[PDB]
């Protein structure tokens, strides 16, 4: 039943795929990825060596690392994601998100992957990023007592990264060693995991800078549709996601990188954690495909 | 007048990154007190590069001009009780501007004796603004480089200490004429440790194993609708911890020494905006003993 | 098993001295769990000496018998959260006596596989009482040396774990039939690090360059909430804070590593009466991350 | 006698309450068999509470003849105060009488006073020589730049009876101290740590003449849950010295008495009973005369 029958030989060049976090804006990510596999003609896990999605990557990265194809990812996304954001609450949203992770990821763990994976979350008590992984070669410290995915299924590891404090309740995690960790959304610490993934493919799995091909895929920038100290909250988050893209620009310059995210200006865009109109989201998917065509010349050079 | 010993040229390039505190800057003065006494020479003769946030900038600028630690302590114990005593946002920023007028009036980023870097993120681009001292410390756009954006040190250092919730956003006019607006330099990086290592490796052609980082913090102390304020205090903490947790991942093989201890007794409940010279003096004593626990390690770094 | 690493015998003597603070021993289990996994073997195959105190007595003995850290945690989480639930100080003693009977049924100080020592204070003479394991660890009166004072290893632990204001006073009967009155061992020395260096220099006379002392504490936490009560708690702090200040002057050429971190947030507030199973869990992982910051220097002493 | 013999004879003095007449009688018999003042046949002098007063006076001048004179006049007065605050003012008055304006600069021998801090909770030891500290050299001002009149008053501040003396160091930081009895009521061990690690002396080069005050009988559970911990620290530190420094020739002069008529209450303002302690203690020297003159030569 497979329609992609292309075989690419092994090489000494790593290819990293770093997805960003946008919530319900993942349709822009599905649009650009749907034409990336078409240029390759093969499943994505057969060409890439590392995927590091954050909150939305948690979803698309976990599905890509299992061996899914973008047609199947898009089918599940349009059917269930608009149902999650339909409830205006914090407990009711976590209840619905609980079943979505259960139906798509039944019982699989971080040993059923076919490539290097990593999901970003945030510890609420010590304020440090919690990065799930799949292999012991990606760890930097404490080589002993290493348990892939902390012995936790994909159902909880992804849902924990999706607990957006302002919209979702907090998520508790029980490690294989009995540790009861409480987590929240992974965006608060890093919303653009490009800096982490490059640090993952440079310290662990030591490779040269000239032998890495990083491809970042955002969600695009959109105009926004009682300032009780809430303006600062919005500002400190933007200052946080900014100055990181500025940081990796100074630290990693000799590493070829491509970012796919276009800014929109006309008053026809809206927020993400409240958009549930099928027609509204359908327009974002087409905009992502157009953004691919303008850069198809360079993407063919890297992905070959 | 008493410090006279001199040190020859050396290939190892040290670096001093000063944390950004507040009225708790006495801890940093206590730590640096024995460090200069142990060396026996002014700080600008041994260190090759200094980066500081708001509190640290006041000390970083004065060290770069030639002020000794005892002189900085004199200027600190005299004026601080005033600016921290006002009960208005426009009152604190007004008196703080007069203080900068008296310590240094006709001084820009050209009279400094060493490499300096002062942090401040903006209000429109949401990116840092790092006032450097020399053209070699830049990364790009090395065709239009005025040493310090043409701005004087008086209003440059004031911009770093502009905590928006309690101060007013300092508006700066550069030499080119671009009206830039900045806020407290601790909103993007409360600790310039990572920046100092970045500005010393990809900017200055120096490999690892030849860099000694000395991050002199200020110490952690207890504290004496509410949905947004709790989240604001926590988000500022995540960026503080995520930045150091990222530093030891990349630059793990770089010899670093962080001097900042923690205290848990309720009698030391120091917070921001402190003016009582009693509690502010005890914190200076704590900074003196923290050097005693790590003296046997620092002697290899500073020789 | 899954721990099948065999290390060759060398002249270096590795000492491990545990502290005691009550139900906060989970910090010690979290650190020791990472040290065992780093070695790949039980702890009694690499160390030559292990001491303990009010809590150490429970972990120092189990390590000398041959147990594993994964097994000690498999016991410390089913009875320790139970003994602290008793209301009276007498019921807290009737319960602790049954536990040693079920874990140390018949073993004495003769079937140990390393150098053991437990600290306890006499009530009349008011001096330390150290239950040694071998005659080579004595400093006089070797003619009448009886290992463990002829007392079972189950009774020599209930003494150190008997705080007078919270438990009863434990009286023992040694081999010579001497009814000795004992109390908790945290009154003369809560950190036996100075005792351990004292026991590896005059007895088993090694040089100062051939000892690697590894101290493990239980961390420091704020209070979760008269005149003599204040002085009672005040004098205990002066005793322990001046003892480690004394060994720093005496033994400085001896490499030491202390693993203890200070906590100040109002959520990490505990004492030696905690019985909340969830609150005890967070203290366990708090010590594990404390090992990660020091993993690069621990591997230098013990491979 | 002779100038130097490469021997580091230390003199650790204990202390507590008005019972210091004992060590006065013991010291009075000494300095007589020698013929020279005490500051000439000694290289180090430590003292915590009462010996501290005796430590300074020997280290800067007058001998035992004048010390007992200053002790028999003023001491019976400061103890005759019912309020806790009055004892501090009178004790401060006594300080400015004999210690008018002298500091730690005009001391003729190595001295050390013991007083524990109230905040950091660890001893604070005043010294008077450049080579007397083990670390943190530099920023080293002899005696913290504080006058002897205030350094000794701090070392004599029993908090339940006196008031916590506040000292302003020459650097400018105010330090809150209490007596040196809460940390170490016996500077014998501290004298070995300073004479061996700092002065770098061998293990058979020093002689330790520790002079006590003697043990005497006595005339809510926290009251007697407090005196006990204070003596556990005194006994535990004594035994630890025997373990580490068994090869150190020491001579402790402190006898015990069980007679009921010898019961003191640490604050006896009585001239007839404080004289018996001065008598009983002139004979304690006679029981070790044939041994002491091998140490002091
Ligand atoms: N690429 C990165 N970019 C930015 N930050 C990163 C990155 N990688 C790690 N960190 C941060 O550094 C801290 C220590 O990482 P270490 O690799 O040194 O040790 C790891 C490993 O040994 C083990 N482990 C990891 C993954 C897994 O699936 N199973 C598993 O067992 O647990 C520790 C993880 O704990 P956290 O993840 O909670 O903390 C991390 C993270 O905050
Ligand atoms: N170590 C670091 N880690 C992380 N980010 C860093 C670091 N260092 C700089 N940056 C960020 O990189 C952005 C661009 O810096 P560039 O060095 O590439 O070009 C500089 C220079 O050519 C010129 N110039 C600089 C200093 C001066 O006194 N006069 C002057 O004229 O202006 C540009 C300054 O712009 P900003 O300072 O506003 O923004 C910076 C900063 O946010
Ligand atoms: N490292 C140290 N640092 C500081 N002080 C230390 C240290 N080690 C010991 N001490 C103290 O020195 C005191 C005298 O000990 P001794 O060695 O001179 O004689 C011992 C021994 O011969 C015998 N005996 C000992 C243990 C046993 O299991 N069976 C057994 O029979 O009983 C005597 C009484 O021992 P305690 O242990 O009760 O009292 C000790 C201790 O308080
Ligand atoms: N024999 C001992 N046994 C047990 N503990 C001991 C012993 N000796 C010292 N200590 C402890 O060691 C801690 C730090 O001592 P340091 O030697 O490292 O530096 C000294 C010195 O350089 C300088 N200074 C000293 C004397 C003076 O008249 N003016 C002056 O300026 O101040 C520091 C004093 O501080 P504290 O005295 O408050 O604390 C001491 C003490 O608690």
């Amino acid at each position: 039943p497979s329609s992609l029958l292309t075989e690419y030989g092994n090489d000494n060049i790593c290819r990293v795929l770093a997805l960003d976090g946008g919530g319900a804006k993942g349709f822009y990510t599905l649009g650009v990825l749907k034409e990336i596999e078409a240029m390759l003609g093969c499943p994505l896990y057969k060409r890439f060596d590392l995927v590091f999605g954050t909150s939305t990557g948690a979803i698309i990265a976990a599905l890509i690392a299992l061996g899914y194809e973008v047609d199947q990812i898009h089918a599940l996304y349009t059917e269930h994601v608009p149902r999650v954001m339909s409830s205006r609450s914090a407990a009711a949203r976590t209840m619905a998100l609980q079943d979505l992770a259960k139906e798509v990821f039944q019982d699989k763990t971080f040993e059923d992957v076919l490539m290097g994976i990593g999901i970003v979350a945030t510890r609420w008590m010590t304020e440090r990023p919690m990065i799930f992984k799949g292999n012991v070669v990606q760890a930097h410290g404490r080589k002993g007592t290493f348990s892939p995915g902390f012995g936790v299924s994909i159902a909880d590891a992804v849902q924990a990264s999706c607990s957006a404090y302002p919209f979702f309740e907090r998520k508790v995690i029980v490690t294989a060693a009995g540790d009861k960790v409480e987590l929240i959304d992974g965006g608060y610490c890093a919303n653009n995991p490009t800096l982490f993934a490059i640090a993952d493919a440079t310290v662990a799995l030591k490779k040269d800078h000239k032998d890495i091909r990083v491809i970042n895929v955002g969600v695009g920038i959109y105009p926004e549709p009682k300032w009780l100290a809430v303006q600062l909250l919005q500002k400190t988050l933007e200052i946080n996601t900014q100055s990181m893209d500025q940081l990796r620009d100074i630290l990693f310059k000799d590493i070829p990188t491509i970012r796919i995210s276009d800014t929109f200006e006309r008053p026809e865009m809206a927020t993400d954690l409240l958009e549930y109109n099928l027609d509204k989201l359908n327009t974002l998917r087409q905009r992502g495909r157009e953004s691919f065509g303008a850069r198809e010349a360079q993407l063919r050079e890297f992905l070959i």
